[PDB]
Parts: structure tokens; C-alpha cells; sequence
């Protein structure tokens, strides 16, 4: 086995070689959502509950969200419009079985097309979705839809949540770097088909989710040692970390039950995240001798307007750092795990079109944060690519 | 940066430094299961169905199984004894929220005790279970029960199934080898609380499972560069592969629904596996100049007696090869993902008590096979350690 381990692994940093995104072709305007939502769920007369919802939507800083669920589909699925008075899991599982792999496929083809290499070269697949209805998981169905080789090594990431956009990058880094020639297809596909439900005055937290969550899928090609003049890297995955904020189990959570996926959200999420964000930064960048957070490009899971404002304030980030992040939240809302990837795409695109010296708005180092159930925080250190 | 990557990764092969296992306290005798099972589910009047089940149990080559579900718990949950006449998911989720982590912690504490080092050195956790009830996944709960550091990087492997015992080793290899000093706690915790239900003439493809599935949890400590005279490896994870057998989608499957997790196993599984197992061996061992399957030690997921028989005959293995495998199936039945880890533990133990020259029955190289929904086959090439 002399030199076997050395030849088996890769040499450089895992690099994002392409980013593709997709969304259901149904843009839903936030300005008119309160009326639509309360009408379609049969709660038009509950003015006070609708006004609380209007309030939440109006302050969400989300102009629109793409949604698989349409008035037609909801009219054919009354049970999904209820809160919890009747079961709806089975019906939702059917929707997921079709929609999650579909968006995943669409986003993956875009990433594959950009990458410009044959899909026969894809060696691994990391597939993530809040939930998956059966066994095999959706990772199997997506691979089949894409016509990937049967020997592609799959890993499904389910029920992790909104922080998984970071999780999949952390996982892809080790796969790409420890396997010479490896090319990992990374996909995050999310849809509110599993969380959408009628409003309830005794569960205002669920109400907030109904105003923030949107649908979408992201796809990446990750690999180390990109081929000169053939493959093109936009970002390098340098270092990662994951940590749980102590004593915050009920801050963000969900439950898969007969009524489908229910979620819980506490108002303290903003404080909890900002109070622990500083340490994530020091632990991540001390080794790089960086202490000025404004010298980095930023990517933050847009869990909610408040979280972003609180993080921006606590760390004294100048107004431009979260522009790409807020831009995505405004145009797509909270697409869970897929969010940070759309933001990375927005970042590199804005950099090229503004004539920046790097894919990271002219800066060398950057940080990407994923937040979710735990409360869990995923930290990803990125390095941009010269333009 | 180049120096950074070199320092960031580990030097040698990912090695198994400890193996721990656990099972519910209730041992269920197979010889008397038909009467108990048909009684507790109120099917004593279905004589033909009962006789069919009896023969399945009698030919299962399974002497006993440990089960979380006792007569007392089943009496307090009649919804679980039904087939699909009434929803039972919610009741099952509650059981899982309790049992999966309980078994997980027990096995993990044992492996950690064998490892002999502080749990503060555990840097990663890979946790696997057929299903998980909420978000966070069970990986979160287990980390908490074990008192792991908040910054331990977690990866939950859900709804992969019986082949996942191989999947986690494939994942642990990259995590351990690409991270210098990394010590990965790998856990598989399975329980029939989620699959147990009454027999049904209309779903015979779901009957065999009730006779074979059992409960149990396994835990391993995987790490590269074991500290001399301190840590002790019993196996090295050399090479891995995953593939899907052509047109066998419905051969092994499951669905998470309002009635709980339903499953189906086609009679063609033994044939499918044996007709593709040869190519798996060639693709895995040709590079090591090995063509004689009998010169390797073996670990095979005991999906069922027939699978083991067909594999043995197809690869013309001598009578001794599947002994450890058949021994675990006899004493524990099919514990899904955990099986191959129990078998690995049995293999090393027997080797050291029979005076063999290595932890692999005196042989240098070995293979470990995981089978499941896909139909998927995980291949893990192992190297024993001198004794
Ligand atoms: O032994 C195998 O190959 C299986 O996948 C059997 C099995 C055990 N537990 C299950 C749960 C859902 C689907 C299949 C199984």
C-alpha cells in the first residue's frame, strides 16, 4: 500500500466549479399575499388574524416567493389548507415525491451545463431536502432523472433544516479533497408543499413561516484540482465548522406528523444568533490573521430580516456586505438550505458585472453562514477567485 | 495556503479504533413468535396466513431478536398492532424519539469506553437511523445525551436503509482522512417501533419483514493516524463504492405515511444481489491483484438467509466465510444498518480468541457489503490489523 493513500486523495482545495438554480414557475407577490392566503384557506372573516399576518409580510423585506402550490392544487387539496384538524401527510408526500426531484433536476442541469463536462464525470452526489417521503430517498430519484451512472456515490441529507446549505459544503469539501478526480454534484431542493397550512391564532410562529418560506433548488459541482482552461472555479472551500448554541432547543424546530411537517419558531432567534456569531468569526479567522469583518465578502442564510439586521449591527458590517443576501431574500424569500447557494451565485455574478478583481466583490476571503434547528450554526470559510 | 491544506488533512488510512453495540432488553424467541405475533394483532383466525408466517420464521435462520416493543407497550398502543386501518405515525414518532437515542447512547458509551480516550476528542458524529421524527434529527439528541462538545460536526443519515452500515463507513473514511486529528463517532440505531404492524393477505410482500427485522445500535470510533501505544485499530477502511442494480426500483422499498413506515421486499432480491455481486468484487479487488474471493475475510449485511445462501454459492465461498455473518443474524436478526458493524465486532473478537494472525481471521484483506433500497449495494474494502 506504499503511496496508495497519497494517490487516492486529491491535492488542492475543494472548489465550486458551477452554480445552477431553479424555482417553480409561479411568482407570488408578497404585497397581495395576505388576502390570497386567508381567502384560499377559508379564513377571510378573521380580520384580526389577517392583520397580524399583513404586518408580518409587510416587515419581511420579501417582495416575492416562487411557489409550487397554486390555487388550483390547493383547491384540489382542501386538507392542506387546514391547520391541523385533519391529516395531510400522505397528500404532501405525493407532492414532494414529484416536486423535489423536479426542481433538483432543473437546477442540476443548469450547473452541469455551466461546468461544461459530461455528467459521466460526476462521481458523487450530495442531495439535501428538509424531508423525503420514501426509501430510497430523493437522492436516488434525482440521480435517475439526471441519468447519472449507477456507480455514483450518493448521500442524502434530510431533516437537517435551514442550516444544511452550509452542511453540504462542509461535506463536499471532504469528499472532493479526499478523492482524486472526484466531482461532486451538490443539490438542495426545497418546497413549502410540506409546510404550508392554514393560519392559527394559537400558533403565530407557524404564521411567520407562512410569510417567509419559499420554494427553490440550487446545484453545485464541487471538485479539487480543477482542469486548467477547462473547468472554472468561482470559490474555494477553505475551512468549516458547526456548533450548537447551548440551551436553545426550541428556538427553531419541526415535527413530521400525520398533519405533515409542523414547525416551531421562537422570537429569541435573532438575539441568540447575533450573541454567538462573533465567536464563530474569531474561531474561523484568527488562524488567517483577519479581525476586520469588513475585509471579507458575506453570505448569510436569510432566515429573517431581523436576523440579518441584528448580525449586521453586532458585527458592525457596513451596509454593502449583506446586499447580495438581502437581494436574494427579497426576490425568493426563505428557501431554506438553498438560500446561501443562490447568494453565492448572486455574489460572483455581481462581481463580474461590476468589474471586481475577484468573484468575491474584489476581496480575497469570505464567510458563509447557515442557521437552523438546534439552534445550529454552520460556518464556512471561502476564498474567492481572481477575475 | 498549500501548507495549510497539508496540515489540515490526516496522513494515513481511516481506521476503526473501537466498536460498541446495544439492543433492547426484551429478547424475542423466534420459535414462538408466530403465535405471539398473530395473537397480539388479533389474527389467530387467519390460519393460512399464520401457517405461511410460521414457515417463514422456521426457515429464517434467526433464533431470536431483541425488540423495544413488548406486549405491554403494544397493549397500550393498539393503533400499532393494526395494519393500515388506522393512523399510527404519531404514536410511533414518540417511541422513536425515545428509543433510537437511548440505544444509540448505550452503544456509543461502550465504544468510547473501549476507545479509552476523552469524549472531548470526538470531533465528528455520523448518525444513522431508518427514520427520524423531528428537526433537529436524532443526531442532535444523541450528541446531547453523550455530552459531546457543542462544536462536534454532525451529519444525520436518514431514510437510506439497510445498506447504510456501509454508507457511514464510506463517509467516515473521508471525514477522518481529510481532517488531521479527527475522531469520528459513527452510530447506527434501528428499531422496529417504526415498522411493526399486523400481517396482511393483501400485502404478503410486507410479511417477511415482520419475521426478520430486529432492534439494535452500533457505534464506532473512526480516525486516521492512531496514537501509538494509546489507540488501537482493528480495521482500516481502504476503498469504497456504491452502485445501483439495473431495474430493481421496487425490489426493496419503504414509505413514510400516516400509518407509519411501510415496506416491501420482492422475492427477486436474492437473485438480483447474487447476479451483480461478482462485478462488485472484481471492480473492488482487481486493483489489489486479488481474484480468489476465499482469500478475504467477509462481512455481509444479513438481509435474509436466501441472500447469504445465493452469495455464498455464486462466489463459491467456503463454509467458513459467512459464519460471523450468520451468527449475528441468528442471535439478532436483521437490525438494518447496524448489522455489518455487529458482524465486524464478532469477526475481530473471534479472531483474537481463536489465535488467528489478524483481526480478519488471519487474512489481510476483507470485504463488507451493505444491501438496501435501490436496489443499492455498498462495497467497503477493509484491511485487517496484525495480532
Ligand atoms: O435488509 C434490507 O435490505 C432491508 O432494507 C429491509 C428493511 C429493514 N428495515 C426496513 C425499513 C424500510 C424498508 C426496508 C427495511
Amino acid at each position: 500500500f506504499e503511496g496508495f493513500r497519497k494517490l487516492q486523495r486529491a491535492d488542492g482545495f475543494a472548489s465550486i466549479l458551477a452554480i445552477g438554480t431553479a424555482n417553480p414557475p409561479n411568482a407570488v407577490d408578497q404585497s397581495t399575499y395576505p388576502d390570497f392566503y386567508f381567502r384560499i384557506t377559508g379564513n377571510e372573516h378573521n380580520t384580526e388574524l389577517k392583520d397580524k399576518f399583513k404586518r408580518i409580510c409587510e416587515r419581511s423585506a420579501i417582495k416575492q416567493r416562487y411557489m409550487y402550490l397554486t390555487e388550483e392544487i390547493l383547491k384540489k387539496n382542501p386538507d392542506v389548507c387546514a391547520f391541523v384538524e385533519v391529516p395531510s401527510l400522505d397528500a404532501r408526500q405525493a407532492m414532494l415525491a414529484m416536486e423535489v426531484p423536479r426542481l433538483a433536476k432543473e437546477a442540476a442541469e443548469k450547473a452541469i451545463q455551466e461546468w461544461g463536462q459530461s455528467k459521466s464525470g460526476i462521481t458523487h452526489l450530495i442531495f439535501c431536502s428538509t424531508t423525503t417521503p420514501d426509501l430510497p430517498g430523493a437522492d436516488f430519484e434525482v440521480a435517475k432523472l439526471l441519468g447519472l451512472h449507477p456507480s455514483v456515490k450518493r448521500v442524502g441529507v434530510f431533516q437537517h433544516g435551514c442550516f444544511a446549505g452550509g452542511t453540504v459544503l462542509r461535506m463536499a469539501k471532504d469528499l472532493a479533497e479526499n478523492n482524486r478526480g472526484a466531482r461532486v454534484l451538490v443539490i438542495c431542493s426545497e418546497t413549502t408543499a410540506v409546510t404550508f397550512r392554514g393560519p392559527s391564532e394559537t400558533h403565530l410562529d407557524s404564521l411567520v413561516g407562512q410569510a417567509l418560506f419559499g420554494d427553490g433548488a440550487s446545484a453545485l459541482i464541487v471538485g479539487a484540482d480543477p482542469i486548467p482552461q477547462v473547468e472554472k472555479a468561482c470559490f474555494e472551500i477553505v475551512w468549516t465548522a458547526q456548533t450548537v448554541v447551548p440551551n436553545s432547543e426550541g428556538a427553531i424546530g419541526g415535527k413530521v406528523r400525520e398533519v405533515g411537517l409542523t414547525f416551531q419558531l421562537k422570537g429569541a432567534v435573532p438575539d441568540l444568533i447575533s450573541a454567538n456569531i462573533e465567536n464563530c468569526m474569531v474561531e474561523a479567522f484568527s488562524q488567517f490573521k483577519i479581525s476586520d469583518w469588513n475585509k471579507l465578502f458575506w453570505v448569510v442564510h436569510p432566515g429573517g430580516r431581523a436576523i440579518l439586521d441584528r448580525v449586521e449591527a453586532k458585527l458592525n458590517l457596513d451596509p454593502t456586505k449583506l446586499i447580495p443576501t438581502r437581494h436574494v431574500m427579497s426576490e425568493y424569500g426563505n428557501m431554506s438550505s438553498a438560500c446561501v447557494h443562490f447568494i453565492l451565485d448572486q455574489t460572483r455574478k455581481a462581481s463580474l458585472q461590476n468589474g471586481c478583481s475577484t468573484t468575491g466583490e474584489g476581496l480575497e476571503m469570505g464567510v458563509l453562514f447557515g442557521f437552523g434547528p438546534g439552534l445550529t450554526i454552520e460556518t464556512v470559510v471561502l476564498k474567492s477567485v481572481p477575475i
